[PDB]
C-alpha cells in the first residue's frame, strides 16, 4: 500500500500552508431556565464585518425536574432557533453542532461557505453537580478540525457560591481530565492535545470581598480595576491554581451579575447577592488576537447578561497549487526511485 505519499503530503504542510486569519464570534448566557423574550440581534449581530465561526454557549437552559434527568427540552428547540434569526444579516450561516447537558448547551454556527471545510466534529459532555456526577453544573464540549488546524470549544457551568472558589478550580481540574473525545476513527483525544481552546461559560467565581455596597458604588463610579484585583479567577489564575496557561482580555463592563428580571437593577431579593464577573471567555492558543470582549446590557430575559467576545485567529489554510507542486513532486521522486 504505497499511500505514503499521504503520509509525506502531511509532514510537507509548511510548503503549501498559508496562516489565513479568520473571525470568531464567542457568546455565552445564563438565561435562567427562561425561553427567549426578544431577539438577540444586538448579542451577536454588533460587529460591522460578518463573523467567520459563531461559538455560542448557554447555561440554565432548562430549571425542570425533566431536563434535570435527561428528558428532552422545548426550550433547546427555541434557543437554537432564536439564535439562528439572530446571527449577521451580511452572509447566511449553517448549524455545524448542538450539544446539550441538562441546561448547558453550546452551539456552533458556520458561514455556508466555510463548512465543507469542518471535519472531524466529536463530543463530550461532564456532569459535576450532585455528586460530582449530575448535569445540574459541568459542561459540554465540541472539538473539530477547520482547514488544518484544531479547535476544542468547552461550554461549562461551574459551582456557585461565593466560599466555594476551591470546588470551582476542582470543577475546572475534572473537566479536563474527565472529558474525552473519540474522532476520528482510534487515540482518544483530551481538551488540552488541540490547536486552539476557547473556554467560557458561566464560571461562577465572584469579587473576593463582601462588602455589596463598596463593589455597587465602585462600579457606579466608573472604577473597575480596583474591583478586578479581588476577582477570585483574576486571582486564582495569577497563583497558578486553575486555567493555565489560559488568557482572558482586559475588562471594562460592569459585572453581568445579577440583575432583576427583565431590568438593568441589581439583584433586590433578602439574599441581596453581591454582583459578580461570572460570564467569562477564555482561550489558549498561538494565533489568537482578541478585538472586543463585553456584555450587553439591552438583553433583559434573564438575571445574567449576555458577554460576546469577537477574535481574530489565523488558521493554517491549504493552498491548492503549492499542494499540487509539493505532489507532484512528491510522486516524481517516488516514481524516480527505480534502482
Ligand atoms: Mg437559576
Amino acid at each position: 500500500r504505497e499511500g505514503l505519499i499521504k503520509h509525506i503530503l502531511a509532514k510537507r504542510e509548511k510548503e503549501y500552508v498559508n496562516i489565513q486569519t479568520f473571525r470568531f464570534f464567542v457568546g455565552t448566557w445564563n438565561v435562567n431556565g427562561q425561553s427567549p423574550d426578544s431577539g438577540l440581534e444586538p448579542w451577536l449581530n454588533c460587529d460591522p464585518n460578518p463573523p467567520d465561526i459563531y461559538c455560542i454557549g448557554f447555561q440554565e437552559l432548562d430549571l425542570s425536574t425533566e431536563a434535570f434527568f435527561y428528558f428532552e427540552s422545548v426550550k433547546e428547540q427555541e434557543w437554537s432557533m432564536a439564535v439562528e434569526r439572530g446571527l449577521h444579516s451580511k452572509a447566511k450561516y449553517k448549524k455545524v453542532q448542538l450539544v446539550r447537558l441538562v441546561g448547558m448547551m453550546l452551539l456552533i454556527f458556520a458561514r455556508k461557505d466555510q463548512c465543507r471545510y469542518i471535519r472531524d466534529i466529536a463530543t463530550e459532555t461532564v456532569g459535576t453537580g450532585i455528586m460530582g456526577k449530575m448535569g445540574n453544573k459541568g459542561g459540554v464540549a465540541v472539538r473539530f478540525v477547520f482547514h488544518n488546524t484544531t479547535f476544542c470549544i468547552v461550554n461549562s457551568h461551574l459551582a456557585a457560591h461565593v466560599e466555594d472558589f476551591e470546588r470551582r478550580n476542582q470543577d475546572y481540574k475534572d473537566i479536563c481530565a474527565r472529558m474525552s473525545f473519540v474522532v476520528p476513527n482510534l487515540p482518544q483525544l483530551n481538551i488540552m492535545k488541540h490547536e486552539v481552546v476557547i473556554w467560557l461559560g458561566d464560571l461562577n467565581y465572584r469579587l473576593g470581598m463582601p462588602d455589596a455596597n463598596e463593589v455597587k458604588s465602585l462600579i457606579n463610579k466608573k472604577d473597575l480595576q480596583r474591583l478586578l484585583k479581588f476577582d477570585q479567577l483574576n486571582i486564582q489564575r495569577t497563583q497558578k491554581k486553575a486555567f493555565v496557561d489560559f488568557n482572558e482580555g482586559e475588562i471594562k463592563f460592569i459585572p453581568t451579575y445579577k440583575y432583576d428580571s427583565k431590568t438593568d437593577r441589581w439583584d433586590s431579593s433578602g439574599k441581596c447577592r453581591v454582583p459578580a464577573w461570572c460570564d467569562r471567555i477564555l482561550w489558549r492558543g498561538t494565533n489568537v488576537n482578541q478585538l472586543n470582549y463585553r456584555s450587553h446590557m439591552e438583553l433583559k430575559t434573564s438575571d445574567h447578561k449576555p458577554v460576546s467576545a469577537l477574535f481574530h485567529i489565523g488558521v493554517k489554510v491549504v493552498d491548492e497549487r503549492r499542494y499540487r507542486k509539493v505532489f507532484e513532486d512528491s510522486v516524481r521522486i517516488m516514481d524516480r526511485m527505480e534502482n
